[PDB]
């Protein structure tokens, strides 16, 4: 009946409009505490988050899933921050991205529940901070070591119903072998996100997800590096395909029924430091609008295809509190 | 004419018998605020290091270099609290080791340079704590990104006196390489220690960087898996030359009218995560004098075999004075 926040339990009704895959920072542990000066500042950091939580919650946000886990660096402090100065509910993670270190890269399935379900059950550092949801990560095939990850989060999950969220390598079709590996441990797929999922445009891929019961994340609507022009690392980052044609995913799997299992988000971020110097400044070129995009473009623009308001609502409202609300 | 401390500035002659390549604990950046309970907790990792520290003391330490990197999860503060405890001054490093996460790996080698000269310079995170060496390493042929590490901790060591140590698989002759890219930044030898230099009985490359002017790191004197039985993952890491042929390595170097460049450690530490679980244990079975190894069981049998007392603390009193005084 509760969802757990940087600041606290909430009620589902609390969470409103939520954004299911966002970043308040992309870096790496211990980065932002030693090497400040390479986002400017903390404080400018900090600044920088908050206007855009602020824009954000103007525009209808009222909860956001940061799905940084540790080794993206995430500073639950931080998001206490900015979240209390924002006004903006924030939802911490667990689990493991894939720039874990090797002190956790040799750990064995059972250490790794145990770490999970530390940051889920007693708090995460000494914060007393935890997290309602886990992240796990595949770029294809899956390492001996990820497939670990991925049995340890479905254990977290099933001793504690916080969901699973997953990054893909999605034209690889990453999730069918995610699946598999959740559906051995016992998982319930209505306790999966399969993220990334709007980097292809297979439908035989998403329908096969979908068909099986998990949650489908179309994260990443504004990436795209079209109109970049001779910038290498900004279209490996964000592709080609334009945030229409990625949009317009959320209304074809609305046309094969599966409107209630549809997650949608920016996977955005204020501060990027584990990809190239100056990405953001990029990024921020791309989509002015930062998490506000969503809200500001994407709904306007499935409304104008035919989408209704009652089940855009659905999707931004009912499925996230579903998908978080412990079960 | 100081040394920096993690209790701050002493002065040279303060130093006194000074193991120069040891940990306090080898893990991964933000590992132990994440997950203290891997070392049963936070205070019994201090308790046992801060033992070990007082039997070292008392068998004729008096400063350890903490050769632990960011990537090696470097705890300053965990540091200072040892160090005051036992009343053994302790060195700490900048630099990056071979686990840098991708926040590092993307970095420049100006960028890099001017992390490695906040660390010195200005402080460790919001510590105060100031540097007192470079730690990098390779293991075989540099990575495109060590050599830029490579090229930072010289370009950092250049600006400020302070020296470098490396990392090296020494049967490959790392050293070679590591020579060659610290010679094109313009830095002297005399301001280098080639580590992890016991691991290999080769005279003919051991020799080619001493005539060079690099200080030779014979720092893990207690490594073996000598008696383990059917270890695999000990005998791994700790090989299988016994601790008397990694020392009578020392008396070589003398031989060859290297004593001023020898520089002796343990490679000891007092946690261990980012190895096999409960490789501490195996550790500490194999060497139940720790740290205190060197004076305990190296220095009597060096005496044994014919050397001086006199060379002796020459290479634990004079070799790491001149190499850690800033010049
Ligand atoms: C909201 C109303 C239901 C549809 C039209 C699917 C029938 C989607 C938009
Ligand atoms: C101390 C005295 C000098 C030697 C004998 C090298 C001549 C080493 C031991
Ligand atoms: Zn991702
Ligand atoms: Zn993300
Ligand atoms: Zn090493
Ligand atoms: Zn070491």
């Amino acid at each position: 009946d509760r969802i757990n926040t940087v600041r606290g339990p909430i009620t589902i009704s609390e969470a409103g409009f939520t954004l299911t895959h966002e970043h308040i920072c992309g870096s790496s542990a211990g980065f932002l505490r030693a090497w400040p000066e390479f986002f400017g500042s903390r404080a400018a950091l900090v600044e920088k988050a908050v206007r855009g939580l602020r824009r954000a919650r103007a525009a209808g946000v009222r909860t956001i899933v940061d799905v940084s886990t540790f080794d993206i660096g995430r500073d639950v402090s931080l998001l206490a921050e900015v979240s209390r100065a924002a006004d903006v509910h924030i939802v911490a993670a667990t689990g493991l991205w894939e720039d874990p270190p090797l002190s956790m890269r040799l750990r064995s399935v059972e250490e790794l529940t145990q770490f999970f379900l530390r940051e889920i059950q007693y708090g995460i550092e000494d914060t007393g901070i935890r997290a309602g949801i886990i992240k796990v990560a595949t770029n294809g095939k899956a390492t001996p070591f990820q497939e670990l990850v991925l049995r340890a989060a479905a254990r977290a999950s099933l001793a504690t119903g916080v969901p699973v969220t997953t990054h893909t390598a999605a034209s690889q079709r990453d999730g069918e072998q995610q699946a598999a590996i959740f559906e051995s441990e016992g998982l319930s797929p209505s306790r999966v996100c399969i993220g990334h999922s709007d980097d292809t445009d297979d439908l035989s891929y998403l329908t096969a997800l979908a068909a099986r019961g998990y949650l489908i994340g179309l994260d990443g609507i504004p990436h795209s590096a079209i109109g970049l022009e001779d910038n290498a690392s900004a279209s490996a980052l964000l592709g080609n395909r334009s945030w229409q044609t990625r949009a317009l995913l959320i209304k074809a799997l609305i046309d094969q029924g599966y409107m209630k299992q549809i997650l949608v988000s920016n996977d955005w971020l204020f501060g990027f430091s584990s990809y190239v110097t100056n990405i953001m400044d990029v990024m921020d070129s791309v989509n002015p609008d930062g998490m506000a995009f969503i809200p500001l473009r994407v709904i306007p623009f499935l409304r104008e295809k035919g989408v209704s308001q009652e089940t855009l609502a659905g999707i931004t409202v009912t499925n996230p509190a579903r998908f978080l609300s412990p079960t």
